[PDB]
């Protein structure tokens, strides 16, 4: 019932994982040629990443998508998708960019 005689193994026998913080190297990038290289907290489901990114440049309610392991993801998944440490990756798609015009 154990994977080794014993029931108890070595601290240092398991590497384990190794977190420089609470924070993951998490780059996104826009199909407009928009590149974003940075770090954010991966406590929570990706919404605080780009939540962050997407009020700051364009909430994608109206003009940006979020392409994260591949499909549209959602803001509510951590063990699914978010479980990286420092290798986070996300694509983006946007249609407006917006203007101070009232258009």
């Amino acid at each position: 019932g154990s994977m080794s005689d014993q029931e108890a193994k070595p601290s240092t026998e398991d590497l384990g994982d190794k977190k420089e913080g609470e924070y993951i190297k998490l780059k996104v990038i826009g199909q407009d040629s928009s590149e974003i290289h940075f770090k954010v907290k991966m406590t929570t489901h990706l919404k605080k990443l780009k939540e962050s990114y997407c009020q700051r440049q364009g909430v994608p309610m109206n003009s940006l998508r979020f392409l994260f392991e591949g499909q549209r993801i959602a803001d509510n998944h951590t063990p699914k998708e978010l479980g990286m440490e420092e290798e986070d990756v996300i694509e983006v798609y946007q249609e407006q960019t917006g203007g101070h015009s009232t258009v």
